[PDB]
């Protein structure tokens, strides 16, 4: 129990009841640092720890794929909860009001939530801090090292934070203790309902084909607990010795495929590199992958952390805002709309299929990720149309969207971050270029374009 993984947001006076921990990010009950602090807590008041999780009125700005996928796992989680004795309340509207209002009508003693970055939770804990009078803390359940912890400032390189994030693993990098039960089981609808009305809801802004129907198929990643602890342990049997030398193949099927449970914190990254570590295989691999959930992963978290703008122009570095702007009246060779962008209905048969594969499984592999938002750049009448477009497509249709890899994963394909400068080019300037051909040089573009016609 690191302290260093909490953090207050606000101290006030300690209610006599029950400690309420605000679950948003981490939806799972094992291995989740702001549960077993919040278990923790209401253990020295003598009181029971309770859940409370609220489904905002922003669902409706995603798809369906997503909503599904979130609520069916918080179906599970709310049987593992119940067996631990720990009671689950599903709230429905602003979490400032609903949290609020849980405060005072439940009369909890303490209240605890989990770390985001993103501006959107930033905008909770406003409201929520302005309407109740306990101490509000939050836990970094999240990433290995606390976001705050592993640097004090905004990281622009990879190899400026990997040094800084290793060498505070050995304190960090640790196993969970169980989570006790509740002594005894203390004294707002069904999920079946919340879900069934959530989709009506959706239903006409579903993504369908040219014959109605769906674009999208749910059997790709079957959502829960369980489910992702079968997906991990299949990555280290199978798949992690291939995976430093496949990582960058399309067509092959050699990643993870951790980051729908990952975004929605279904699983801990910290888990998955306990097993990781203790896992004997290619070494090279070991690095590669690790290079990928300890260090991109969370300088994802210190991009959206020390940048309020993450999300905007602003944000680039220097030298990429001045390299874009030398090129913004350069004649673009296209210029697609958002609908076409959406569509897949460009000259690249290459993007198309990237598109297609969004669509249809909700999970871009990541090396065409890459060549997907950079092209969007490319075809875009500036950078600040590509940032919007790369950004509405990327949350709307990636079941990891909505997520600091997603702002941080456009900013670099766009906007250079965390990246270095390359030769000049015409529209992109020195941002690193991607092209058609460089692509067929490292892999069989002919079988991805063909998997998703
Ligand atoms: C334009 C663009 C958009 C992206 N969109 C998202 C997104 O919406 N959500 C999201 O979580 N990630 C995003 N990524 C990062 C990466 O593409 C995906 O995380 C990765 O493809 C997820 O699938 P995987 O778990 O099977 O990959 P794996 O190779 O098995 O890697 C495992 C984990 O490492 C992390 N990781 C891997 N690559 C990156 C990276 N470049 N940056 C940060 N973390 C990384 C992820 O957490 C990932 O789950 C994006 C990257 C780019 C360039």
């Amino acid at each position: 129990m690191n302290p260093k993984r909490i953090r207050a947001l606000k101290s006030g006076k300690q209610g006599d009841g029950p400690v309420v921990y605000w679950m948003s990010r981490d939806q799972r009950a094992e291995d989740n640092w702001a549960l077993l602090f919040s278990r923790a807590i209401a253990k020295e008041a003598n009181v029971p720890v309770v859940v409370v999780f609220c489904l905002t009125d922003e669902f409706l700005e995603a798809g369906i794929r997503q909503y599904e996928f979130m609520l069916k796992g918080l179906q599970e989680l709310e049987v593992s909860l119940s067996r631990k004795k720990i009671p689950s309340f599903f709230l429905r509207g602003d979490p400032g009001e609903k949290i609020s209002r849980f405060v005072k009508d439940y009369n909890a003693g303490t209240l605890v939530t989990d770390f985001s970055p993103l501006r959107i939770k930033n905008q909770w804990i406003e409201k929520v801090i302005s309407g109740i009078s306990i101490p509000f803390f939050e836990v970094d359940a999240h990433n290995v090292v606390p976001c705050w912890e592993a640097s004090q400032k905004h990281e622009y390189a990879a190899h400026t934070f990997r040094p800084k994030l290793y060498a505070l693993l050995p304190e960090f990098l640790e196993e969970f203790p169980e989570l006790e039960p509740n002594s005894v089981t203390p004294e707002v609808e069904t999920l079946s309902d919340v879900l069934e009305t959530g989709v009506k809801a959706l239903l006409p802004e579903r993504a369908l084909l040219k014959n109605k129907d769906p674009l999208f198929e749910p059997w790709h990643f079957e959502p829960g607990e369980k489910a992702a602890k079968k997906v991990m342990e299949s990555f280290i049997a199978d798949r992690l010795d291939s995976y430093g030398a496949l990582r960058n193949d399309p067509t092959k099927n050699m990643l993870s495929n951790l980051s729908p449970y990952l975004h929605f914190g279904q699983i801990s990254s910290q888990r998955v590199v306990l097993e990781v570590e203790k896992a004997e295989s290619n070494p090279g691999s070991k690095k590669a992958f690790l290079d990928e959930i300890l260090i991109w992963k969370e300088i994802s978290d210190n991009f959206c952390y020390y940048n309020p703008g993450y999300d905007g122009f602003e944000s680039f570095p220097s030298w990429a805002k001045e390299s874009l702007n030398a090129h913004r009246n350069d004649v673009r060779s296209h210029i697609y709309t958002l609908e076409e962008f959406e569509a897949g209905k460009t000259h690249d048969p290459l993007w198309n299929a990237s598109q297609m594969e969004l669509l249809s499984t909700g999970k871009m592999h990541g090396y065409t990720r890459m060549y997907w938002a950079k092209k969007i750049l490319e075809w875009s009448e500036s950078p600040e149309k590509a940032l919007e477009i790369a950004i509405c497509l990327n949350d709307r249709y990636e079941l990891d969207g909505r997520d600091p890899n997603g702002y941080a994963g456009i900013a670099w394909s766009i906007g250079g971050v965390h990246d270095r400068a390359w030769g000049e080019r015409e529209v992109t300037g020195k941002i690193r270029y991607m092209s058609y051909e460089g692509c067929k040089r490292k892999f069989d573009v002919k079988l991805y374009i063909e998997k998703y016609s």
